[PDB]
C-alpha cells in the first residue's frame, strides 16, 4: 500500500505544500487588485506603479527567507516544528488581510508570510528526502510527485480565491486563503505524527556551546547595521516607500554580489566561479521575466483584456497549468534523448530566449491594435506558454549546474530573490503608454543574451 509506490508519508507532505501554495498563490492572485482597490477608495496613498513595485520585492523577501529556514531548522528549532510554526505565521498573515482593517495590515500581513515561508518552505521539501533512505531510487519520482501537489495548490488558488472575490469580497477570499493553510496544517500535524520520524522534531546539527556566542554576535551585527541604516535614510530624507523598496533592492543583489566577489577573491576552481556568472545572470533574468506574470501580466489581463465574463484573475492559473502539462513531456524526453542532448548551459540559453519570446509575443498586440482598446486572452495564453517552455529548460537544471560551495548552492535559489528585485526596479515602468517598447525592449534583450550564452556555452561546459 503506497502513495504512488511511495511511502505512504509523501501523501502528508503532498497535501500540506498543496494547501500551502494554494494560500500563496490565491492570495497573490488577488492581492495586486487589492492593492488598486485600496487606492481607488483613497485608503492606500500610493500609485499604481509603486503597488506593484510591492509585488516584486514581496516575491523576492519571501525567496530571500527561504534560503535561511533550512538553517534555522537544521541548527535551532527542527524540521518539522518549522513547517508547522511556518505555518502558523503563514496563516496569521492571511488571516490579518480577513480582518475588517485596510492598508493599515498590508505591511504586518507581508512580514508575517516572508517569516512563514521562509521557516516552511525549504523544510517542508527536507522531510520529504527523509522519507527515503540513502540510495532509494524511487526518490526521484517521489520529489516528482511533490512538486504535481505544488503546481496543482497554484492552480486551483486562483480559480476558487478569484470567484470568491467576486461573489463575497477581498476580506472573503483572502479568509479562504487563510483556510487554506489550515487544512495545510491539520493535515499536516495529525498526519506527520503517524509516518513521520521523531528525530527531526529537534536540530540534527544543533549549535555547539561555542558555537552560540559568535552566531548571536553575527546576528545582532546584521540588525544593527540594517538599523542603522534607516536611521541615516530618515535623516537624509529618503524615507518614501519607493526608498525602502530601493533599500530592499540593493540588500537583495549586494548578497550575491558580495558572495560572488568573495570566491573569485579567494586556480583551477576559480575559473569555473567566473565561468558561472553568465549562467547566474541567464538565471536572474529568466526569473525576472516569469514573476513578472504577477504583476505586469495581471495589469495587462486587468486592463487590455476582453475578461468582461470571467474573474480576471483566474490567468494565474495559466502558469502552473503549462507547468503540468509540460512536465510528463519533458520527463519523457531527456530520457527518450538519448544521442545527443544539448547541455546544461545550453539549457540556461535557450530558456532565457524563450522567455524573451513571451515578451517580443506582447509587444505585437499593441504595435498591431494599439493600447486603447482590448485584445483577446490567448495573447497572454501564447506568453505563458513560452515562458514555461523556457521554465522547463532552465529550471530542472539549474541546481545541477551550479553544483559542479555551500554558499555557492544557495545562489540558484537566490537568483529567484535577483530577479524579482530587478523587477522591483524595472515593472515601475510598465504603463498603457510605454506598453509595446517595454515588451520589446526586454524581450529582445533577454534572446539576444540568450545568443550570447549560446556562444559561450562550450568553454563553460568543459570546466
Ligand atoms: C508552445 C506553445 C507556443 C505558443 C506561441 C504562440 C501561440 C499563440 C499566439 C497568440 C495569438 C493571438 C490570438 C489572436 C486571436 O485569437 O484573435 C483575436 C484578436 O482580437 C486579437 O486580439
Ligand atoms: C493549527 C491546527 C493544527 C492543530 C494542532 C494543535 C496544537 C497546538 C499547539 C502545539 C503545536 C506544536 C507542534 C510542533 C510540531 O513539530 O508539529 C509537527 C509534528 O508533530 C507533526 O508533523
Ligand atoms: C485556527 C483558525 C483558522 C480560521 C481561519 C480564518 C477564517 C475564519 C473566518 C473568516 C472571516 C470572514 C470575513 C469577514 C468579513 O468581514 O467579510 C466581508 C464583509 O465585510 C462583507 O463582504
Ligand atoms: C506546436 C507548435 C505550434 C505553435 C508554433 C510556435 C510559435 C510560432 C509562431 C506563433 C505565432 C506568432 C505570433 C503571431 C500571431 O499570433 O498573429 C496573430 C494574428 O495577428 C491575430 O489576428
Ligand atoms: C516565430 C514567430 C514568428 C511570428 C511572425 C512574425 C512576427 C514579426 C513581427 C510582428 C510585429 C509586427 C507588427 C506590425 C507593426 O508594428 O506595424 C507598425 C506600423 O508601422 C505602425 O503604424
Ligand atoms: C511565438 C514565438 C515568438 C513570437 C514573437 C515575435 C514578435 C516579433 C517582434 C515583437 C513585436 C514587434 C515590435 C513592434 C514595434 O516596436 O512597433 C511600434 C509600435 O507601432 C508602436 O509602439
Amino acid at each position: 500500500k503506497t502513495f504512488f509506490g511511495q511511502p505512504l508519508g509523501l501523501s502528508t507532505l503532498f497535501m500540506t505544500e498543496m494547501w500551502e501554495r494554494f494560500s500563496y498563490y490565491g492570495m497573490r492572485a488577488i492581492l495586486l487588485y487589492y492593492m488598486w482597490f485600496l487606492i481607488s477608495t483613497g485608503d492606500l496613498h500610493i500609485t499604481r506603479a509603486t503597488a506593484a513595485s510591492i509585488m516584486a520585492i514581496y516575491a523576492s523577501m519571501v525567496y530571500l527567507s527561504g534560503t535561511i529556514g533550512g538553517f534555522v531548522a537544521d541548527r535551532i528549532i527542527g524540521a518539522r516544528p518549522a513547517v508547522f510554526w511556518g505555518g502558523v505565521l503563514i496563516m496569521l498573515g492571511h488571516i490579518v488581510l480577513a480582518l475588517p482593517f485596510g492598508a493599515s495590515a498590508l505591511f504586518g500581513s507581508i512580514i508575517l508570510i516572508i517569516i512563514g515561508t521562509g521557516f516552511l518552505k525549504p523544510n517542508v521539501s527536507t522531510l520529504v528526502g527523509t522519507l527515503y533512505d540513502e540510495h532509494d531510487r524511487r526518490r526521484d519520482a517521489g520529489f516528482s510527485i511533490f512538486v504535481f501537489g505544488i503546481n496543482l495548490g497554484a492552480f486551483i488558488a486562483p480559480l476558487i480565491v478569484g470567484a470568491a472575490q467576486e461573489a463575497a469580497g477581498y476580506h472573503v477570499a483572502f479568509s479562504l486563503a487563510a483556510i487554506g493553510m489550515f487544512i495545510g496544517l491539520l493535515v499536516y500535524y495529525f498526519g506527520g505524527k503517524k509516518t513521520l520520524d521523531p528525530h527531526y522534531l529537534r536540530p540534527t546539527d544543533p549549535l555547539a556551546p561555542e558555537e552560540v556566542k559568535p552566531l548571536l554576535v553575527k546576528v545582532s551585527l546584521a540588525v544593527a547595521g540594517f538599523i542603522a541604516i534607516i536611521v541615516v535614510m530618515n535623516l537624509v530624507g529618503w524615507n518614501s516607500l519607493p526608498a525602502y523598496i530601493n533599500l530592499l533592492t540593493i540588500v537583495a543583489i549586494a548578497i550575491p554580489v558580495f558572495y560572488f566577489a568573495w570566491m573569485i577573491s579567494s586556480s583551477t576552481e576559480h575559473l569555473r566561479v567566473v565561468s558561472y556568472i553568465p549562467l547566474f545572470i541567464a538565471a536572474v533574468l529568466f526569473w525576472a521575466i516569469e514573476e513578472q506574470g504577477s504583476v505586469v501580466l495581471a495589469t495587462f489581463a486587468a486592463e487590455r483584456v476582453d475578461s468582461s465574463w470571467f474573474p480576471v484573475s483566474w490567468f494565474q492559473s495559466l502558469n502552473p497549468l503549462f507547468i503540468m502539462l509540460y512536465t510528463p513531456f519533458f520527463a519523457w524526453l531527456w530520457t527518450a534523448w538519448k544521442k545527443n542532448q544539448p547541455s546544461s548551459p545550453t539549457k540556461f540559453a535557450v530558456g532565457l530566449m524563450f522567455a524573451g519570446l513571451s515578451f517580443l509575443l506582447m509587444a505585437i498586440p499593441g504595435a498591431l491594435y494599439g493600447t486603447s482598446g482590448k485584445v483577446s486572452p490567448l495573447w497572454l495564453v501564447g506568453s505563458w506558454a513560452l515562458v514555461i517552455l523556457g521554465e522547463m529548460l532552465i529550471s530542472p537544471v539549474g541546481l545541477s549546474v551550479t553544483t559542479k560551495n555551500s554558499q555557492m548552492m544557495s545562489m540558484w535559489f537566490l537568483s529567484s530573490s535577483v530577479g524579482s528585485a530587478l523587477n522591483a526596479q524595472l515593472v515601475t515602468l510598465y504603463n498603457a503608454k510605454s506598453e509595446v517598447a517595454y515588451f520589446s525592449y526586454f524581450g529582445l534583450g533577454s534572446v539576444v543574451l540568450g545568443i550570447v550564452l549560446v556562444f559561450l556555452s562550450k568553454r563553460i561546459q568543459g570546466l
